[PDB]
């Protein structure tokens, strides 16, 4: 896909996912430019949960899929993010073993993609 397509897509995900949950504009705000400094609500980590199981990353108990994960990124993110992300679901993908819950499990590993990313993260 082209960056033109990712940059719109975010808002695209976001729309599919964001009405489920009780969420502040700033959180969505600062996870959108890969800031996740701050403490999460229940409804945003399940909001990163849900997020993922769009993408096909995770499965219902927020397991992290690396093989799958690779599989999909040129469905994901533009070619120029491509090098990025393998990183990041390899610095990554042993992340979701430290965490019980589902919710929790997939915003650590987004919180780490954000973290072990070389260059600037997205987030729907």
């Amino acid at each position: 896909m082209t960056m033109e397509q990712f940059l719109t897509s975010l808002d695209m995900i976001r729309s599919g996912c964001a009405p489920k949950f009780k969420l502040k504009t700033e959180d969505l705000d600062r996870l959108r430019v890969g800031d996740f400094n701050f403490p999460p609500s229940q409804d945003l980590m399940c909001y990163t949960k849900c997020v993922s199981l769009m993408a096909g990353s995770v499965n219902k108990k927020g397991e992290f899929n690396a093989p799958k994960a690779l599989a999909q990124l040129p469905h994901l993110v533009p070619p120029e993010m491509m090098e990025m992300s393998r990183k990041s679901v390899e610095a990554c993908r042993d992340t979701h073993k430290q965490f019980k819950e589902s919710c929790e499990r997939v915003y650590q590993t987004a919180k780490c993609f954000s973290e072990n990313a070389d260059g600037q993260f997205m987030w729907p």
